[PDB]
């Protein structure tokens, strides 16, 4: 793996990219809102953002003890947002709207930063008041696992980070 997915405030994610800019060959920033539902964390994004994550192969279905990138985002509409979680969850309500369960899909190669992931229409997302967070994907020119990754984890710029296999 040569990718690192990081989560946190935009400024912390950006500062981290900046620190390692000459070592990074590509990067992607995705905005989401981090909230809670039923004592669990939920990372909420809009359709436009989730579609872009699918194009980077960053939404991955959990399969046995591994992961496989989803190739299409399930249908999203104002009357039917979706939720991804480890187990079936049919009572997830976000901003008064019940989400439709769409399986055990995670960002990157493991469940990090949240318990569940929700995707709602762009118009629905605009109405959610929860704090905005940035999900950053950095693809490194060379293996960053032995020094860069632990330094990011020990640091205080991002809230969470994990190694991932890039597209």
């Amino acid at each position: 793996a040569t990718g690192i997915v990081m989560y946190g405030d935009e400024t912390g994610v950006q500062q981290t990219m900046d620190q390692y800019k000459d070592k990074i060959e590509s990067q992607n920033k995705f905005e989401a809102k981090l909230g809670t539902v039923n004592e669990k964390k939920v990372l909420i994004m809009n359709k436009t953002t989730a579609e872009k994550m699918v194009k980077e192969n960053m939404l991955k279905k959990v399969v046995k003890e591994d992961v496989e990138p989803i190739k299409a985002l399930p249908a999203i509409s104002d009357e039917a947002g979706i939720v991804f979680a480890k187990e079936e969850q049919k009572d997830v309500v976000i901003d008064g709207k019940k989400m439709k369960y769409e399986g055990n899909v995670v960002i990157g190669d493991a469940r990090k930063y949240t318990d569940m992931y929700a995707v709602v229409s762009d118009a629905e997302y605009a109405k959610i008041s929860e704090p905005v967070k940035t999900i950053g994907l950095a693809s490194f020119k060379e293996n960053p696992k032995e020094k860069i990754f632990p330094d990011i984890k020990r640091g205080s710029k991002v809230e969470e980070a994990h190694m991932v296999e890039v597209k």
